[PDB]
């Protein structure tokens, strides 16, 4: 209504960006051929945080044709090409009187109405991007975004004092985001070390001391071992005839293999529970069977006897992966020594390792890629800022 795009706190007002900007000028550095100037092009900007980080000092003689807009301390420069990339930055004082590409719209705050830092953060918002119509679907001969298009966008305008307060809150919030990323990185490192340390303790070299009552056994003693075989070609089908067939490591998923092809003549069978292990090319890699299935040349299946927990075996094989990864013969597998606690202690220790393993996995995923996390979290902060909610 009278409220504009959305309702602002008391005392704020809606204006076009241009209404709080000043005129800007151009200069041809080639007119002082022996004079160095500093040039800010698109490549000079880190779009993730909106900072001029790599401008180039250039001899006037060699000024690029786009090098014509004079920038001043506190200007915001806003690329009119691909605006969604956020090549948008605040000009520091060291760059006063230097030059940026004509590809930037130069937004110079009229300090009677707007703080440069407030304009900078405002201009990084999707709220501005989303107003630039020439960025949306284009028909024949539609012009690209112009400087006037940018100056014409609507912006919420608090009093100067509140602008400065909002700038401080936005910058502090963004710094906390960085702090958390660093912390996560540290946790990832320490948690991985924890897992590695825990496995090394419970899985000592054969013959090493084990708590009384544990025994060193050969896997063959507490595990049925089945070497996979290639059935006759022509017994494979996709009609669900027989059992899913897994040739080798390639046919393994994150934890369990997913059925792709069947074999009507199941030769070597693995059941739910059994651990699958690659005995071929990438030796030692592991999965667990979740369905009755059959295995080929590339796999062995290990079926724990009653004195051995599936997951104790799995952790051990994973811990041994570097050794196992130098084919693998039945006798090899049967001859592997494993320390064997009573079932209750295997389960107690597996519960502990499971907690760490889940934490390592979570920490791995919780670290989002940098450019995306920073740009989209920035946007969520700006949305709060420009509604008056900070």
């Amino acid at each position: 209504m009278t409220e504009g795009p959305y309702k602002l706190p008391p005392g704020w007002r809606w204006v076009r960006l241009g209404e709080v900007c000043l005129p800007t000028e151009r200069r041809d550095p080639t007119k002082n051929p022996s004079t160095y100037f500093v040039y800010v092009d698109i490549s000079a900007i880190d779009s993730t945080v909106g900072k001029i980080v790599s401008p180039k000092e250039i001899l006037g003689q060699h000024a690029p044709s786009r090098a014509r807009k004079v920038i001043r301390s506190g200007d915001v420069i806003f690329a009119t090409t691909r605006p969604y990339l956020k090549n948008i930055a605040l000009v520091p004082p060291d760059l006063d009187g230097q030059i940026c590409s004509t590809g930037f719209c130069v937004i110079r705050a009229n300090r009677e109405f707007a703080e440069p830092e407030f304009l900078f953060h405002l201009c990084r918002s999707d709220f501005i991007t989303n107003q630039l119509t020439a960025s949306k679907m284009r028909g024949t001969s539609y012009p690209a975004v112009t400087d006037n298009d940018v100056y014409n966008t609507l912006i919420p305008l608090p009093p100067l004092e509140e602008q400065r307060r909002i700038v401080a809150k936005v910058e502090a919030l963004m710094e906390r985001v960085r702090e958390v990323r660093r912390l996560r990185a540290e946790a990832q490192k320490d948690t991985e070390l924890l897992m590695q340390t825990a496995l090394a303790e419970v899985f000592p070299h054969p013959g090493a001391d084990l708590p009384p009552g544990w025994r060193w056994v050969r896997l063959g003693e507490v595990c049925d071992i089945i070497m996979g075989q290639s059935p006759p070609s022509s017994t494979y089908n996709f009609e669900g005839n027989g059992l899913p067939f897994f040739q080798g490591k390639a046919d393994f998923g994150d934890l369990h293999p997913t059925p792709r092809i069947w074999c009507s003549a199941p030769q070597k069978v693995a059941r739910p529970g059994d651990v699958l292990i690659s005995v071929r090319a990438p030796v030692g890699s592991t999965n667990v069977a979740n369905l009755a299935c059959c295995i080929g040349r590339g796999l062995a299946a290990l079926r724990p006897r009653d004195s051995l927990e599936r997951f104790w075996l799995l952790y051990y094989l994973h811990y041994l992966e570097p050794e196992l990864s130098k084919a693998i013969t039945k006798k090899d597998l049967q001859n592997v020594f494993i320390p064997l606690p009573p079932l209750e202690e295997q389960r107690r220790i597996v519960a502990y390792l499971d907690q760490i393993q889940q934490q390592v996995a979570a920490l791995k995923r919780a670290q989002a890629e940098t450019e995306a996390e920073l740009k989209r979290l920035e946007q969520a902060i700006l949305d709060k800022a420009f509604r008056g909610d900070l």
